[PDB]
């Protein structure tokens, strides 16, 4: 799951079968508050780490009694007689410790464009969500990661972020904040900046190669080979109706349409069996590992068609942290953590990360970035 | 045979959640909920509770591919689980197969489970996997394939959970494919239906739900009298409607259905719905909520307010509890149902399982020859029995509702 | 207040223990005992069943202590647990205890949990450890100081489990400094001695066993007339003895106590140990063991042969499943207690539940002035309900047996 | 717990469960079968390795196959309808299989002396497991690890072993066979050997100072001088009545006699309590990781004195396996591991070893020994 959560949603179990999470429990969040401080101080040698040996970095000071507090008058969950709190309060709690604990600010606020901006399969479609963006585009650098493989076309991505980018065009580009909104393509492969027009451009290729750890075009190659040869070995012993779509640094098993139980004349798209997909995805990671592969990549599930790309989105993250100049404690990414369920690419190491599972918590996210200043 | 000897539990909690699986507010698209299952300690009780059997079958499948060897002739141990299915047929209390799962049930049929995981191991190929073990999703499938080739002789009865499988997240019925499938197996056999609704006594209001299925009936199915068959049960057994002539419900004469079900003396009905609205009262208070408490005759809910407001999952879990605690410490007896739905709470004085052995008694059929369509991640299962009733088929999409209607419509 | 509506549940089994950590032949010394209780997945399970109230406060502490803040002024906790075990005592029945543990059983005074830990807590300083939490032996010594700091007024009645705690390894009494404890307490109220073993109505035969205690006495007791209120029972609670002039022991006329045991027919008392033996002969010709089957008047046992013959542990629990279903498979309601030990299987048609309430009503003594020193490793919480007939106290091995009575003596 | 303990436990109970367990399941104990000998060649990319990560490594094809069947004949554990086969049962399967695989036979048996020869406290009285060592001390070396620490005095080490050379003497000396006992006293400090007499005798310590890696005098006097000082806080903040002794190359807390509950005159060691003796052991781990020791040392309870130890047990098996010119795949040893509960010095990558609950299962065990030639 993730361990730190599951710390906390026992520590506050244990608390509420005492019949005293709805007294003054400050002493318990004080000591805990203490703790992770302690953790973001001298990270290597903190007591969090023999308590949970997967917490990682922490990048800022988080007042996560502060939060507790701050969220416990809003929901009053500390009333409940016979409902303790839950996994996802618990998250609600530590994603407003985490805003609460950028008291300096931020500069880079990133979203995995496939988990929370655009419902899959459509594009951007939430006026209010725009308008988030907008206010705070003005104050920060925004950044898109997505994982869609069109190349370096801007007019592809445009057709997706459509609606957002005009209401870029009419309140945000008059006093120049549109130069701070930056989308990343592919994982890592293809950047974009945001013009005086309100249009989407690729930017140069060579202004940023040089941040990015080289992928050598013969290993990459190499790597789209094998995926190839595990996804037809795959469609072979289940009988697929499906075929590998190969891009330019991008390989996927994309499922074929077929008339459906719709009688006559209709069309369906061949429906793939979740379990065959994840049993697809060990198969490629445990071929590229036998074959000692070093590049960064990412081979992920994410719907009904499966997908191996070169590159991760912590590569991009890391790349616009470096791009931008800036500390690794002054930028946030909002994703989530449902989708990808095995990680192995998770950016809890490389930037600040917020939990949030549906866009309207993601409007609740935003609104608390707006009262934070 | 009987609700009265039935066991409901109907004051009783599920081992709670912090997870929270349940809620779809969360969980959105079926993407995210096939992820959770693969982890185990992330839905491993909660899905044991719901259908232990199934559970039980996970853990055999799951030691077979561990010792790679499920993809071996394995026809032994499975022919010995056939065996222990067939001998808790013939004798279901006091079987072997009840002291390993207390909850498992009675069997109205000769299961096959061996050649169902042949057929659908043949059809997917599951077993090739080697390193995803059966995942509770396709041995489910498989229960299913076992009661549809166990059901031999025929059907009589067929019984939909309306709410969970017939409307499309809470909007009416919208499905034209479906309703097909629908008309031939009337057509065939009577079909039942039970939604938790409760609209009084109106029968304009249960036919608005269903009025674009009573369109496709009246086209094809008015022809040759088979509309007869067709019934509905509103609130959860406390009404009961027919078909007439025209595409329109009338409801059946009270006389004429009263008896079968077990007698509340009403004074406690009117008690259960003013302990529910004052303790919905008090969650209100207590927790600021923005909704409103409708109550019908024998039902009483909490709905939330028009923008709709919405109304943190856990509070209603919460509020489900202390409403039963509440009931339990006046001491009520009578059968009731009290549960949390996605976005609203509703407390109702019947139980489709006594509203299914109603419909049994009603048109005297024997239960080897009942069927229930139902899916059982929705419904906790105190509040209604798995497989007590009769044989019960799990569907998590209008698509398996397709696909299993179509496989019972080639049925011998 | 009476067996009858005690819950007894003579013939279910606990789950099934695949780590055999009852099996003390394997377990020898108690250093192996103790590095299992550490390990969650090894003792989880089977420990909770014995003590649930013991567990539920052991993930508190260790919540306590993996938030860092153990040892700062937990006092707020300890109260509201304070307040809970208050009001359970109040209120037992439907109390919020009650909702979070339905095996908590009864209280019979006002637990000062919370002077219990910081008295142990300063005694041994447990809080100061960093990296070791609490373990469950020194939370059920807390249970064992909350109770006896509980018990201010004083007792009348204190009991012991005399297979469990004045047997060393099934041999007679061999504990001079015990007895002297023994004495003095009998000086100042009455001591019942409930034991398993079965020897008919001989009263030498249970003499044998404490032939040594007795010695003690009749040397410093019989002077002031103390023997009057030792008592020992016999079978679990079948026979009852009282102490005469000299240290030998006499039986009370049966036509005095006759009414308070639930009355059995005899008829099936021996129904059940024909159906016993016959398990016992099946199983020993099942698996080929060299043991001999030993019937009593009321008592029924499956003992080792002597070289003793080893006899596996788990063809003991085997047999005692075997006996508890084919029990129920004749339909048989009389309370008995068909336990599992070490070497022997034993069959009894009493319980020393039943055996304790028997000594209660004949002594006419209220249940808050009523003890019982006992050990909850050994025996199944389904044959003796714990803290339901009187107050409980555990106790690992004679030295804990002494420091518990010296506490007791030294009672306000 | 042991990870492949449970392996088996696991399956045996959902064959069980499934009521075939009495049937043919030749199948699945083949499968498993193959599947360990997959895993004896080419052990690090067998398939074991992915569904156990801590196997190890297997020096034998074991036939557990075989084994359980050989068993099952003698306990009929497949006949019981309500007990399914225990941890304890699976244990002995795997002791049966271990002896089953070698075939070719051992020449290297050794004993963790603490565990299984003498019971702890006392000295070895035991005249039938006397007979079994002597037979099977004619055709293999047999060797003793003790933890005991008495530096290279042969005197202190006999008063322990003193039955089991004197039933030497008498049956075993006759024909040369004496000159296979090898005793190692410390962890792998001192090394004794048996002569014509009967009598234990110190092996020169430049014989077999080679083939062990070099420890500094100085930086053991950095590991004893660590642990005095963190016993010493120990007994502060818990108050404790014991003492720190202070040998050669070992260092230990050591409980005081005091009068005790017994009237007017007689002693008793002061009860130190388990969970203090555990938390004793986890503080001198940790500082002695902090201060970056790579020398191998064993830091164990064993009863109601802690002791601290520099070198393992492992290193005297290895030492002696080197000194002995013996393969790997030739050599078991035979141990408990109830007593050493969280392992981080197990043998299972040494050598073979077996476990054996009490002296019983140890004559029982030997008694396969002898029937394996």
């Amino acid at each position: 799951k993730d361990s730190l959560i599951m710390f906390l949603v026992e520590i506050f179990r244990s608390l509420f079968v005492s019949n005293c999470i709805d007294k003054n429990i400050d002493n318990v969040l004080l000591s805990i508050e203490e703790m992770f401080i302690d953790h973001y101080y001298n990270p290597q040698h903190s007591r969090l780490k023999y308590l949970i040996d997967d917490v990682g970095i922490f990048f800022t000071k988080l007042p996560i009694t502060k939060a507790f507090h701050t969220y416990n008058k809003k929901y009053r969950i500390t009333k409940r007689l016979y409902a303790p709190p839950t996994f996802n309060e618990v998250r609600h709690i530590l994603n407003l410790a985490q805003i609460l604990s950028l008291e300096e600010g931020l500069d880079l606020l990133t979203f995995d464009a496939d988990e929370t901006l655009y419902p899959d399969g459509h594009d951007f479609n939430d006026e209010v969500l725009a308008s988030y963006i907008s206010c705070l585009l003005k104050k920060m650098n925004i950044a898109i990661v997505t994982a869609a493989s069109y190349n370096n076309d801007a007019e592809k991505y445009q057709k997706r972020l459509e609606n957002l980018l005009k209401y870029f065009s009419k309140h945000n580009i008059k006093d120049g904040s549109y130069k701070n909104f930056y989308v990343m393509g592919g994982e890592s492969n293809y950047l974009f900046k945001c013009n005086e027009e309100a249009t989407l451009y690729s930017v140069p290729e060579n202004e940023w190669r040089h941040y990015k750890k080289f992928v050598d075009y013969d290993t990459v190659q190499e790597i789209l080979n094998i995926s190839e040869k595990c996804l037809e070995k795959v469609i072979k012993d289940f009988g697929l109706c499906a075929q590998i779509q190969r891009k330019e640094k991008s390989i996927g098993l994309v499922p074929n349409k077929i008339p459906s139980l719709n009688i006559k004349n209709e069309q369906k798209n061949y429906m793939i069996k979740y379990e065959v997909l994840e049993e697809a995805v060990i198969r490629i990671k445990k071929e590229i590992i036998k074959n000692k592969i070093t590049a960064p990549y990412c081979a992920f599930n994410g719907g009904q068609d499966l997908w191996v790309d070169v590159g991760n989105k912590a590569e991009g993250l890391l790349i616009l942290q470096k791009l931008l100049k800036i500390q690794k404690k002054k930028c946030c990414h909002i994703g989530d953590q449902f989708l990808h369920s095995g990680n192995d690419f998770p950016t809890r190491f490389c930037s600040l990360t917020l939990w949030v599972s549906n866009p309207q918590e993601t409007k609740a996210c935003l609104k608390s970035i707006m009262h934070l200043n």
